[PDB]
């Protein structure tokens, strides 16, 4: 819990290949739908919109 | 997914926020191009027609 109001989250779970079973979390910006790959990439961009 | 050609990648996307929380989508990725498909039939269509 640190995430602005309308922000969508998801996990991608790898189901084939060398990294089958790995879970990656993604954050999407509202209206735009802009994909971020980490906490800090979102924290950073809130500061520098 | 034995039907899939070699070096195709699969994953599931699960929504973790909003109305659609808990929704699971299957994706299929073509080797090298990274091109995205959303079902078995869409992949078999593409392999046939290019």
């Amino acid at each position: 819990n640190w995430l602005p109001p309308d922000w969508r989250t998801e996990i991608r779970v790898r189901t084939s290949g060398t990294k089958a079973g790995t879970v990656d979390k993604f954050y999407y910006e509202p209206i735009t739908g802009r994909k971020f790959r980490s906490k800090n990439e979102v924290l950073y961009y809130l500061e520098h919109g």
